């Protein structure tokens, strides 16, 4: 049908993949901080002996 | 006291600001998609007349 | 200090994985905006 | 098409705001890693 359909369908398909990578990223970023938090806790538990 | 304290305190202070910007960002990104979703819904509601 | 040096090596790999996925997300957002430009250009002719 | 062109202009501003905040987050992560390097270097001497 209209050219709108094609674009709006492409847009909906591309936003699905943007939101897909954005949640996978937020998972990878969350694990990064968890490791950073363990590092900081270890240097604290070490200075405190 | 030890140099660990200074670094581990700096680290904890810098991770606080990293996690601060990361949540503000996730708020700005979430609003972006909401606008994109409204755009796509409008081109669909238009082709469908 | 066995554990800290190990988490340091793991942290490097995750940061790279994050930087990689951050790069891909940029390319996908850029593709999405181009479709929105083609939508905007269409809406300007009405 | 009154509304769509308006959301298009708003979308541009938000994307810039997002790109700006994305840039700042990178500078802060880079500062955080440098402190972790100074921690790693210390842990290597033990």
């Amino acid at each position: 049908f209209s050219q709108l359909l094609a674009l709006a369908s492409l847009l909906g398909q591309q936003q699905a993949e943007v939101q897909r990578c954005r949640e996978d990223l937020q998972k990878k970023e969350s694990l990064m901080m968890e490791t950073i938090a363990k590092i900081k806790a270890l240097a604290l538990e070490h200075h405190h002996h």
